């Protein structure tokens, strides 16, 4: 050990440290500076950025031996605090740069380092700086972060007054549609919002820290578990196995389709008879620290009989394949789509036909914050779980039978969380922590490292697809045929539903009267499927939007004009036979057209012999809702202090559940003149908030926004005074009148898609958009650079523009990754951010352009649709179409790795 | 466990707690708010004061179940921070209210609570508030704290501008003699100075926490130790016993007098053959937490043969008594005093003689911070100890042979510390933590609780005394006889030296030509003797100053006038035959006289039948130095940034080592125009600071102040430019000239007192004072209230008036405790603050008056003497003399408990 006397955030610290200890651990654990966020732990994400003697360093890869006596360190806590915000923090809030907020401290500290060395950076200087310092963001697409740095710099430079970094209320007083900052922003930009790992550090002594004993093969029969060496190791309390589970030790898919061949009870909590994928949790070590638990987990010995593993859909679907779940065929679900007339004769007599085979793979979510959860037994006898769940009520029912609790004896709460992008539509760690809390009686905390986040959370499910179009010479679509095979890994939850998405979205955007297709879901031993932003659309629409360009090529037609010819207009129906609710695609195409033509001309002018430029188009469509007559509930309550609490379980991945609540409520409450800062939101809790439903399917703004609107309308009625005006809390309580008022809303016009035909009216609101990608391909290396993305978006009406702009930029960036760099195929190589192709700032163009072409929705609150998943529906198709425009080569199987593009260029 | 969402220091906290947990632990350990100080842990000291929902509460006795959802908590961190100080914090700094600083956060938070309820309190309102809220201070005597509250209130009320709470530099630029604030004040008032327990919380995981296995009988032969049950208990690493000690397992007294009958090696580190007092440490449990170590220590079984214990000096000194240290007589030292002619014949022929038997007991130091230390093995192979040592070099040599290290392989460092008042002139925990660090190889931390602070740190040693005076009718003293028996408990360190103090100080202040006396030191089984502020003078001068009043009474002379007749004047010598260096007692008496006469008249006028008022006088004298030719060393270094570091081992109990250094250096550096904020001090460290010596004997201002002066004079010479002016650092380094310059100083005129006669010149500088106490005695209950104290003080020249005023107020308050309420006689009953008679604010009068009558010392730096121990030399004699004045009764044996006074009143 060594004494080091240094200054941290301007205050002398008399530190006692191991010279080999990591600065991140010292700052977070010894000094309580949990504003230093840790994600990857490998120097790749920048979340742990601190200033050390004028240099921005990653604290997770800086050992204390590198910190000199008398060193100066600054963390986010030294940049500024609530009510003493630095210009960078104020700018972040104003520009909406904190979505999940997990990267915000690190970007802000890094930016202070930049501005201390270059007071007047260009936007490119800012981008170069964040590239060099490895500041990674998965939510924002980087543009808002650069915007914030530039604004702060202007203020620090005296070019602009600091008051201009503070939001100015619009003249109309309306926050609906405005850039009003989100309530959680201040906490996020000051490092004072506690995420799950932060909470772990602040839990009491005697909290047990868990480590997973995980399968290191992909498929096996388990013969035994020996914990004897582990029990002797430092700090170890006990080891938990399936024998300690008090219920069924299975997670239920809950809404497993009747025509699924499996019962939906396939997924264990702790493996008992079998390993089904690499990473499966076989045991939990409980210890006094994460470090001691992990060390001991390495000594637990599992005796396995390894089995041949099926690592792709086609392998597992072979007629000869051995059943992974004995008694259930590996191909456990099929969904037909049968619209209109038989397609065979139409293809035979059509002027033109096209066909393609396409692939979209196992995209990894890559939030900056790896999975983390904790649980404890309450003083009331219930088991409490606090996690990254984005469907607390859903997950309660998925896990309660398995853990052996009745639903009223378990409570799930959503912690503040650093992104999910859908992986948390699935249970991950909740059942594990519940079992351990129940077995020990003690609080327990489980933090995944980044390798576990990659290997042992669910993934976008790969689809192998064949799609065909028949059309007239004038471009009018006549018929479509489709086939898709969904590799869902070993756990069935929502796999049938994901497969149904192919019937709904392959070919969406156009009038196609005649469709014959079939989706099939297959169990494999690769990573299990969890929702990933777009949930079936990125697969489906990659195929159909690439195939539209192939059709245009075969006709000698411009691909934007081919889309214009076929786009939904009154009278048309979507693939499930339902009429669209608004018709904005022609409007959006007409408004895009001159920008597309100019982009084509620029690409022609600026292309060189070696660097070929191209422009690509695609359409995106997706539902806002879960299928059928989805519903939500909210409670609007006048509090004694005159504030109003809007109680919901609107789960916040980081997308803006807080501001969606406040903005929607504000608009609904305008007759009573309620200031936005007087409106409070509630963190999701299954005991004390209503069943608003999960934040999946881009649904909350529509479903919960409507429930909030109704609850607020009902509160206004409850407060109305005879003769005009409104009663105060005191007046209502004195008259023994209610102050907490319910509202509910149901999408009553919706119906589930049929099991035989796929036809129905699954959503009452959809999101519609048109993408344009501008790219450059280096034909010597095959490397593609995306120079610009544009989204024409019809969101009906904006609840909050900081929220929607940010959602779109973030989705576009994930689309660039999906197109060019991302996959989870190689269990070890793709288990790091850099290994799996995470998009760092230079991969995302500064030119991300949005044009809102909003057609108010009949059933949306104040006309709103969702936004969340729209920007990932097909940006990757636009990008691949742009590579084709540039070079003549078509990549059918994502991602467009440089060598793959080169091979195609040279064939 | 329960989730509680509350606000702490204005920030929402999502807390997870045990409902039974103490708020102090939650705030300090879970939230890192080490500004909440914990001392007593029993709700008696107020150090842990926090504001909870507008009420000031003691966090150490507030369980989390009392903290409601939505509660608001404020700690010192929420009051203000460095560079954002609250008016109360600024006022504390300006008024010098932070000496050790350990109580400062709690008083400030408590005061904010006061001012939030009563914006314009009277001084009595402030006192009533601190009484009610149990805010205890052992350093300041409370008056400076009340001063600070009143000043802050005026500012908060708009009656006075906030800028007036900031120090204004004197016109002359001189900080010597000024009220310049001490460097450490800001950290203390903001809770950002880490004391030893705070450091423990900020040490790395894998630091082991120690608990002592202690004797629960006073005297025994040890037969065995069974650790078997303890080793099985939660979190336990190991148990350390004497078998793990690598050296002699004894602490050496180091400077044991040759005529001592013992070898000075009597004190074990870990008991091996015997228990010598209740509380002796027999083993150390090492565990993952203090709580787990303590729980396991309760299960360690010690097999003992209890022996009869001698619990007082007279019992142990009986001719028949069994030797506690076999081979050494219990009476192990005698010091004669033989001055002038044989006293028998002088007593026989004198006009008047008086005699008395007096007792001063086992006063407990009662710092607000209980003892704490830690140790580790450095990367350099040395063993480092960080403790409350106020003599780091001294303690290194006292313990190194016992722990089995050569002196260069051990390093002792003084942590910031919450008071000692001399107990840390002794080793307490240093050898214990060293043994454990060496045995385990791991960092180790040991915190005493308040019961252990009381039972198992050293104490003022009781003296049983008989003193006699012979005098002429006109009051001229002719001769003195003295006998004293010093109960030193079982451990000899500095016991012989303490006994020699009786030869030096019994009768000090007056010309007494003929003296015959004898002091004897005896080992007992009550608590071992450690220095307590005044170190022999409080005992010695209680006897002689009470006896002077008895002489005055027998002569029918006024007791101030009797002192005036006899006080040192040129030509006189002190009891050791040495001439005083200055002669200020007559001056001080002349200046006190009219205030004494007015006080007498007030007492006469204001006395009633039931409440009798009186006025008492005493003189105090004490040396500044350790005996003989004491010395110190300092290094003055010009740093590259133009600051100057003054390197010393001036140990800070809280008295002001920081400001003594800065003020003395500033004065010495004035020719070069060095601003005070440019002068840095060094925390004591045996490896990297010079052997400046211990902060004992009121010596540092004289010894180390002179060394600092010399080092600074030498730095000026090193920086002088030919032709006038001074070179910069850059100019000196370029010329390859030295920048770090030594200075030393020795009290060359001093000699040790003779072993046969007691004569010598032990100190070259003394401190001189005259006390006046004003009291009221309720003759129905025997309760005495001290209504006022005055000290006429000759300190030569003031380095810093905030420091000296505070030292005097603090010493006067300890004198009130010594006189009226304090003892450590009953091992259990006196093991709490309240049980042992700690003076809370209402026991200390707001009227504490100082008059400086400074006679510059020939050998002091800029004329300064010490101050530290002067105010405790005899205030308790003045108080007892005032009780006699008021009521006619004399208390001979302290303390003057009400029942004791009543018994005397009624006899
Ligand atoms: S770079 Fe440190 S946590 Fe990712
Ligand atoms: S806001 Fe950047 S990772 Fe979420
Ligand atoms: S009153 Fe809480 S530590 Fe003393
Ligand atoms: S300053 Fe109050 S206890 Fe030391
Ligand atoms: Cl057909
Ligand atoms: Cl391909
Ligand atoms: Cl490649
Ligand atoms: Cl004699
Ligand atoms: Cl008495
Ligand atoms: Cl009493
Ligand atoms: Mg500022
Ligand atoms: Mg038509
Ligand atoms: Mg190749
Ligand atoms: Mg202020
Ligand atoms: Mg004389
Ligand atoms: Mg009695
Ligand atoms: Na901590
Ligand atoms: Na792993
Ligand atoms: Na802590
Ligand atoms: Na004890």
């Amino acid at each position: 050990m060594i004494q080091k006397v240094i200054t941290v955030n301007g205050i002398e610290q008399n530190l006692f440290v191991d010279a080999e200890a990591l600065l991140s651990d010292v700052l977070r654990q010894q000094l309580g500076l949990t504003g230093v966020k840790v994600g990857c732990e490998q120097g790749q994400c920048g979340a742990c950025s601190v200033i050390l003697d004028g240099k921005v360093v990653r604290a997770c890869v800086t050992k204390m031996k590198r910190v000199a006596d008398g060193a100066q360190i600054t963390t986010i806590e030294g940049v500024g605090q609530p009510e003493n915000l630095h210009p960078l923090q104020k700018a972040w809030v104003l520009h909406g740069g904190a979505q999940c907020g997990f990267c915000s401290p690190g970007f802000i500290v890094s930016a202070k380092g930049l501005l201390d060395t270059n007071a007047d950076p260009s936007r490119e200087d800012v981008r170069d700086w964040f590239q060099k310092h490895r500041n990674a963001c998965r939510c924002t697409g980087y543009k808002p972060l650069v915007d914030a740095v530039m604004d702060a710099a202007a203020v620090i430079n005296g070019k602009k007054p600091e008051t201009d970094l503070e939001f100015k209320m619009p003249a109309d007083g309306r926050i609906w549609g405005s850039k009003y900052p989100r309530p959680t922003a201040v906490a996020k930009v000051t490092g004072t919002l506690d995420y799950g790992a932060d909470l772990g550090l602040k839990m009491p002594a005697g909290t047990l820290h868990l480590a997973m004993v995980q399968a290191k093969v992909s498929h096996a029969n388990i013969k035994g578990i020996d914990t004897s060496e582990a029990l002797t190791m430092p700090g170890v309390h006990s080891v938990i196995t399936h024998k300690d589970v008090k219920g069924k030790n299975r997670i239920t898919g809950l809404i497993t389709f009747p025509t699924n061949k499996g019962d939906g009870w396939d997924r264990p909590i702790l493996c008992d008879e079998k390993v089904f994928q690499y990473g499966d949790c076989i045991a939990l070590v409980c210890a006094d620290s994460e470090a001691n638990a992990r060390a001991a987990a390495e000594k637990v010995k599992v005796d396995l009989e390894e089995l041949p593993a099926y690592m792709s859909g086609p392998a597992a679907a072979a007629e000869d394949a051995i059943e992974i779940h004995p008694g259930t065929p590996n191909v456990y679900f099929e969904q037909p789509i049968v619209k209109g007339e038989d397609t065979g004769p139409i293809f035979a007599s059509a002027d033109v036909t096209v066909e393609g085979d396409f692939y979209v793979g196992r995209q990894p979510h890559m939030p900056i914050e790896p999975d983390v959860a904790f649980a404890y037994m309450g003083d009331d006898g219930k088991c409490y779980i606090h996690s990254k769940s984005i469907g607390v009520h859903l997950h309660l029912y998925m896990i309660a039978p398995g853990v052996g609790l009745e639903p009223d004896q378990l409570v799930l709460v959503a912690n503040p969380m650093g992104g999910t992008f859908g992986y948390k539509f699935s249970p991950t760690s909740e059942a594990l922590v519940a079992v351990a809390a129940m077995a020990t009686g003690r609080p327990v905390h489980l933090r995944y490292n980044y390798q576990q986040q990659q290997q042992y959370t669910g993934k976008r499910s790969p689809w192998e697809m064949n799609v065909k179009f028949a059309a007239k010479k004038d471009g009018t679509l006549l018929a479509m045929e489709s086939d898709w095979l969904v590799d869902h890994g070993p756990y069935s939850e929502f796999g049938d539903l994901l497969t149904l998405r192919g019937a709904q979205f392959i070919g969406a955007g156009y009038n196609i009267p005649n469709i014959r297709g079939l989706g099939r879901t297959v169990a494999t031993n690769h990573v299990w499927g969890s929702a990933f932003r777009g949930y079936g659309a990125p697969q489906s629409m990659f195929a159909s939007e690439c195939l539209m360009d192939m059709l245009a090529e075969k006709l000698g037609m411009d691909p934007l004009e081919l889309r214009y010819k076929n786009a939904y207009r009154p009278g048309d129906t979507n693939p499930t036979g339902q009429e669209p609710e608004v018709f904005s695609l022609p409007d959006m195409i007409d408004q895009l057209r001159p920008k597309y033509q100019a982009a084509l001309e620029k690409a022609q002018k600026e292309s060189t012999a070696t660097h070929k430029k191209g422009v690509g188009i695609s359409i995106g469509v997706y539902g806002s809702g879960l299928d059928g007559p989805d519903a939500s509930e909210a409670w609007a309550e006048l509090n004694a202090d005159g504030t109003i609490t809007v109680h919901t379980a609107w789960e916040d991945h980081g997308q803006g559940a807080d501001i969606g609540c406040v903005g929607t409520a504000h608009e609904a409450l305008r007759p009573m003149g309620v200031a936005p800062e007087k409106i409070k939101f509630t963190w999701p809790n299954t005991a004390t908030t209503p069943n608003s439903g999960p934040s999946g399917g881009s649904r909350q703004q529509v479903m919960t926004g409507n429930a909030i609107r109704v609850a607020c309308e009902n509160l206004l009625k409850a407060c109305e005074k005879p003769g005009g005006g409104y009663y105060t809390y005191d007046e209502l309580k004195a008259a023994d009148k209610p102050t907490k008022i319910t509202g509910n809303w149901t999408a009553s016009g919706a119906t589930h898609c049929d099991a035989v035909t796929g036809l129905g009216k699954p959503f009452v609101v959809y999101m519609y958009g048109v993408f344009m990608a501008e790219v450059t391909v280096d034909v010597a290396t095959g490397q593609t650079t995306v120079d610009g993305m544009t989204l024409m978006a019809d969101l009906g009406s904006l609840c909050n523009q900081l929220a929607t702009d940010g959602q779109i930029y973030g989705g576009l960036a994930q689309g660039i990754g999906l197109a060019l760099s991302e996959d989870f195929e190689d269990i070890k190589k793709h288990a790091t951010l850099v290994g799996a192709g995470f998009p760092f700032i230079k991969q995302i163009p500064d030119k991300l352009d949005i044009v809102y072409v909003n057609h108010p929705r009949p059933d949306g609150p104040f006309g709103a649709s969702g936004v969340g998943e729209l920007p990932l529906t097909s940006p990757h198709a636009a990008i691949i179409n742009a590579i084709k425009s540039a070079t003549g080569v078509r990549i059918y199987r994502l991602p467009a790795y440089p060598e793959k593009v080169l091979e195609a260029l040279k064939a």
